[PDB]
């Protein structure tokens, strides 16, 4: 069973399914008449569906993610829900499709060779960071705690709009496995805050810690956090107050905000609202 939510319901026959994107499995599609102002117009979207092997639990995960997306609402800096297909077939959840892929691969693809300068100068990297903070400010105001904020979960559109992905999984029924390898072989637990790692508690300020790590990923052009360090010793270092060094090409304002994001005590970290305003002021400092 699945109830008709008429206003989110999109007829599945107006989708032309295309290339698999990844893995719950995801396909690119063309959708006709997403915006009812031009009802025959094609747009490109991403469609999520269950795999053949799926259990009750997998269905509940996809459904719960869809329902949290409905509740959270739309914002320019997040992957927005566009539609769902729940009648007369398998469940499809339809979302915005970001043509340049994830921010980690985007950054890594644009690292310059040797000392030669690259396209992604300080103001560009700061603007990126600002966009991510605006998305997170939005999520924060909607009482959403991400639990896996990282460059791999930020997608880049054709117009270089940064969009937060996978923000429905925590309030959803899905259990995040922080020891499940990224496509890169890295471990998500390297973005988790010490209160979650040691005290087993998550707060709104836990995502701020993760944002600090994401800042570091940005200014290293898609580098691996705590490079060289196996998680076991990483965790003992984090006991003694170890923090990542300022990366080689980074404005001091941004390292300053990283250090603030990485206060041991969650209650001492800034909010995304404060972070948005701070990055707005850095951009102006730097670009004028
Ligand atoms: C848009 C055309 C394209 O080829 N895009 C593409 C190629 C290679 C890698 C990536 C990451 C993409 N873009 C892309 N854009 C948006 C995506 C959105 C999701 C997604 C889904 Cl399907 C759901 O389903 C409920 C929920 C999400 O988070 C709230 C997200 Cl982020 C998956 C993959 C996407 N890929």
């Amino acid at each position: 069973d699945l109830p008709l939510d008429p206003l989110w319901e999109f007829p599945r026959d107006r989708l032309v399914l295309g290339k698999p994107l990844g893995e719950g499995q995801v396909v690119r599609a063309e959708a006709f008449g997403m915006d009812p102002a031009r009802p025959d117009q094609a747009s490109t979207v991403a469609v999520k569906m269950l795999k053949d092997n799926a259990s009750d639990k997998d269905l509940a995960d996809l459904v719960s993610e869809m329902e949290v997306m409905k509740l959270i609402g739309r914002h320019k800096n997040i992957i927005n829900l566009l539609g769902v297909c729940t009648q007369e077939g398998p469940l499809y959840v339809i979302v915005e499709c970001a043509a340049k892929g994830n921010l980690r691969e985007f950054l890594r693809a644009r690292r310059p060779p040797g000392s030669s300068e690259g396209p992604l100068s300080f103001p560009v990297l700061v603007s990126c960071a600002y966009q991510v903070a605006r998305g997170m400010q939005y999520l924060e105001s909607r009482k959403c705690i991400h639990r896996d904020l990282a460059a791999r979960n930020v997608l880049v559109t054709e117009d270089n709009v940064m969009k937060i992905a996978d923000f429905g999984l925590a309030r959803g029924v899905h259990h995040i496995d922080y020891y499940k390898k990224t496509s890169n072989g890295r471990l998500p637990v390297k973005w988790m805050a010490p209160e979650a790692l040691f005290d087993r508690v998550y707060t709104h300020q836990s995502d701020v810690w993760s944002f600090g790590i994401l800042l570091w990923e940005i200014f290293t052009l898609g580098g691996s956090p705590y490079p060289g360090i196996p998680v076991e010793e990483l965790f003992s270092l984090l006991r003694e107050g170890h923090r990542m060094d300022r990366p080689p090409h980074c404005p001091p304002e941004l390292y300053g905000l990283m250090r603030e994001c990485w206060h041991a005590a969650p209650s001492q970290r800034p909010t995304f609202k404060q972070l948005v305003e701070a990055l707005d002021k850095v951009l102006l400092a730097v670009s004028h």
